[PDB]
This record gives C-alpha cells, sequence and structure tokens, in this order.
C-alpha cells in the first residue's frame, strides 16, 4: 500500500504535536496499551510487577521507555514509506528477542489513536485519524512481511 502526500502531511501535522511532549504522550500510550490489554504487559520483564495506573504513572524507567518507542515510531513515520532501514533491527529484536505477535503491534496502534484522538481533537479529525491508521497499517505490513523472512509467523 501506498499513502499520498496529503496523507504523510496529516501524519506528520499531528505528530508535530506529539513531539511537543514525546515523554508525556509515551506514558498515555503505554498505559492505555497496559490497562486495555493487561496481557502486553507480561511481555515486560522491567515492567509485569507494575499493579496500578499509578505505579505506571511514577516509574521513571517506563517514561525512558516510552520515549524511546515513540522516538523510533517518529523516525519511521518521517520516512514516509521509505523505511526498509529502519525496520530491520526493530523487526529483528521483537521477532526474536522479545517474540511480540503482530496482534500486539495492533493494540499499540489502537492505544497511539486512542491518545491522539483524546489529546489532538482539532488535529486529529476523522480524514486525519484515517491517514494516520493508513501509515500504521503500513508498518504492521512491512513488518509482518519481515516477520516471515526472520522465521516467526507470530
Ligand atoms: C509501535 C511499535 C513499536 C515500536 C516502534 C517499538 C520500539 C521499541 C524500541 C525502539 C525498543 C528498544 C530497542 C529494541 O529492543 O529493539 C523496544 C523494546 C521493547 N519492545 Fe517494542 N516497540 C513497539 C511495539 C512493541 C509491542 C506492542 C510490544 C509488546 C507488548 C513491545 C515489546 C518490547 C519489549 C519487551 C522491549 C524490551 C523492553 C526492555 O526490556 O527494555 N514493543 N521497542
Amino acid at each position: 500500500m501506498v499513502l499520498s502526500e496529503g496523507e504523510w502531511q496529516l501524519v506528520l501535522h499531528v505528530w508535530a504535536k506529539v513531539e511537543a511532549d514525546v515523554a508525556g504522550h509515551g506514558q498515555d500510550i503505554f498505559i492505555r496499551l497496559f490497562k486495555s490489554h493487561p496481557e502486553t504487559l507480561e511481555k515486560f520483564d522491567r515492567f509485569k510487577h507494575l499493579k496500578t495506573e499509578a505505579e505506571m504513572k511514577a516509574s521513571e524507567d517506563l517514561k525512558k521507555h516510552g520515549v524511546t518507542v515513540l522516538t523510533a515510531l517518529g523516525a519511521i513515520l518521517k520516512k514516509k514509506g521509505h523505511h526498509e532501514a529502519e525496520l530491520k533491527p526493530l523487526a529483528q529484536s521483537h521477532a526474536t528477542k522479545h517474540k511480540i505477535p503482530i496482534k500486539y503491534l495492533e493494540f499499540i496502534s489502537e492505544a497511539i489513536i486512542h491518545v491522539l484522538h483524546s489529546r489532538h481533537p482539532g488535529n486529529f479529525g476523522a480524514d486525519a485519524q484515517g491517514a494516520m491508521n493508513k501509515a500504521l497499517e503500513l508498518f504492521r505490513k512491512d513488518i509482518a512481511a519481515k516477520y516471515k523472512e526472520l522465521g516467526y509467523q507470530g
């Protein structure tokens, strides 16, 4: 699949807002993910002990992790589709070291959309959300293709 320049512009416009506070967006996204799909928390040995949202918000390590994840996702989005190089190491670590099913990538994509919708309604209308969903589906499609090449079905 391919996004038009117009769709990329909608994606990058709202992402520019996210970049005004990466750490804050990272926390909301992971808390949303862990609360909506608790099973995903079991994949993080470093955070699986967190019991409440209060504990999650207070975790310095979780906040730092969120910045690392969003920064990588941002680098990929800014390539506007030409992200083959950025995807390689990401796909290998998540398929071989962390063992993350495509299903879980769908869950975090939902968390991202939810948080952007909550925080940036003025820059995340129907068209912009459609553009973001398309960019995330492209991301998941390409990561899935790499998973297969690497020998991981998940
Ligand atoms: C938006 C998609 C995602 C991106 C861009 C992303 C990015 C990253 C990055 C950059 C790291 C650190 C470097 C590395 O280990 O490769 C990381 C670590 C990790 N990711 Fe992801 N990730 C994504 C989705 C997920 C999902 C959905 C899970 C599973 C619920 C997951 C589980 C992990 C784990 C377990 C680690 C190691 C954390 C640690 O022990 O420090 N990731 N991810």
